[PDB]
């Protein structure tokens, strides 16, 4: 068992498949041990973690996006040429500023104005599934998955049409860049587009204060900051563009990969979803916790506090492994049962908990219900490739990064 925390390692296959079986023998014997490898103490169970995110001023987001990549210079070189501010926004702020900027930010994200996006994602959906649905393979990832909710967090900011497709080249990935061990290569290119990224939205910006009254994230909080001044600054409000899609991308993506690919696979429950789209809701929220996209998140204590009876120093990095939390038993009965049914599945972890709690989880919510219901009605007959299920290595998100699926065009209900 001392043996298994020296040795402790995530970034490896094992880890991001499954990473609650990868520390199942953590969450049942050490729920909180040091991973020298990383100079992280990791922690498993349920409990453990809820206790660390309810407290967000001893146990500081502020490691929540730092790379395990070494420092680089040519980084800083290309984001300071471009005039990057280096903001942290919401997901990696501090208190009591934090709080006090979601207060003024978070309004949009109320489920009140989620019936005025619902159209916009049904259509993004319908015309994905339009472009393959004729062929009988397709890699869900590629061809759907991946577009839908960078395109549908760009609606929720407001951006026009025009800047919409100016932003396409935009939608790179980011989990290894923050979550993971970026070579110098990667950690360069990423730089760069971020950087001609931060450019692009700073001239988006200027034009949506033109037209400060219109519909959107970023018009509301340009109007907010006529508001409160000294709390929505200039720079943060150009960090927040690419905060929020950076938030609403990837984890919906993978998100949605993992429940499809889990529904796949328990093939009892895609008949009960395809005879019955009304249990949707219910069954993407078990898939949130069986095979939910967040493996891990992090905290940083700011003072010596305990955690399971082990004394932290200051400083000191904590990994929460969420998706171990999601299987433990001593909350989740029989964790290991895929069971839509299960009356407690909204109680899973991957929105986080607490001060920081996700903004945006029924936006995403909504986009996975409405891709699975949109493939349950219109590809009930497809089924998973055989493939590999290939993972990037990093310490917090998980999913395939394709999802080869197959079915006779001929057998489209739209056919029959
Ligand atoms: C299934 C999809 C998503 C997952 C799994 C997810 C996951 C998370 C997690 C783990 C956190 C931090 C939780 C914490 O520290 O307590 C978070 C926060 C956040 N999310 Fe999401 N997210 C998703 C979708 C979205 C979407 C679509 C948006 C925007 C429309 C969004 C906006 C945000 C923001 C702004 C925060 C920062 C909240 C704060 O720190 O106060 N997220 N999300």
């Amino acid at each position: 068992v001392h043996r298994l925390a020296e040795d402790f390692d995530p970034f490896q296959d094992a880890y991001m498949a499954d990473p609650a079986q990868f520390v199942r023998w953590a969450r049942e014997q050490v729920p909180i041990f040091y991973a020298p490898k990383l100079n992280y103490w990791v922690v498993t169970r349920y409990d453990t973690i809820k206790q660390i995110f309810r407290d967000p001023v001893t146990f500081s987001p502020s490691n929540v996006l730092q790379s395990f990549a070494q420092p680089s210079a040519e980084v800083r070189q290309v984001l300071e040429r471009y005039g990057y501010a280096f903001n942290r926004t919401l997901v990696n702020e501090d208190e009591p500023m934090h709080l006090e900027r979601r207060r003024v930010l978070m309004e949009p994200f109320a489920s009140e104005h989620l019936a005025e996006h619902e159209p916009m994602v049904r259509e993004l959906v319908r015309r994905a599934v339009n472009r393959f649905i004729d062929t009988g393979r397709a890699d869900l990832v590629d061809q759907m998955i991946w577009e839908v909710p960078f395109t549908v967090a760009l609606h929720f900011l407001g951006v026009d049409d025009d800047d919409r497709e100016k932003m396409r080249r935009f939608a790179i990935a980011h989990t290894v860049n923050a979550f993971g061990r970026p070579s110098p290569e990667e950690q360069l290119a990423v730089a760069e587009t971020v950087g001609q990224f931060w450019q692009f939205c700073g001239e988006v910006l200027e034009k949506m204060r033109r037209t400060a009254d219109g519909p959107g994230w970023m018009r509301y909080s340009i109007r907010q900051q006529k508001l409160y001044p000294d709390v929505v600054t200039d720079s943060y409000l150009h960090s927040m563009m690419q905060a929020i899609i950076v938030a609403a991308h990837e984890t919906t993506v993978f998100a949605t990969t993992n429940a499809l690919k889990t529904l796949l696979e328990h093939e009892t429950v895609w008949r009960e979803i395809c005879a019955d789209p009304s249990l949707i809701p219910a069954a993407a929220e078990e898939c949130l916790r069986y095979n939910g996209p967040v493996a891990g998140w992090r905290r940083r204590t700011t003072r010596e506090v305990e955690v399971e009876g082990v004394r932290l120093p200051v400083g000191a990095n904590i990994l929460m492994v969420v998706a171990s939390a999601n299987h433990d038993s001593a909350h989740f009965d029989d964790p290991e049962f895929f069971d839509i049914g299960r009356s407690n599945a909204s109680e899973h972890l991957n929105f986080g908990y607490g001060a920081h709690q996700c903004l945006g989880r029924n936006l995403g919510r909504m986009e996975m219900q409405i891709m699975i219901e949109e493939l349950s009605r219109r590809l009930p007959h497809m089924r998973l490739a055989e493939q590999r299920f290939d993972y990037l290595h990093n310490v917090s998100f998980r999913a395939p990064r394709h999802l080869w699926v197959e079915w006779d065009p001929a057998q489209n209900p739209e056919r029959r």
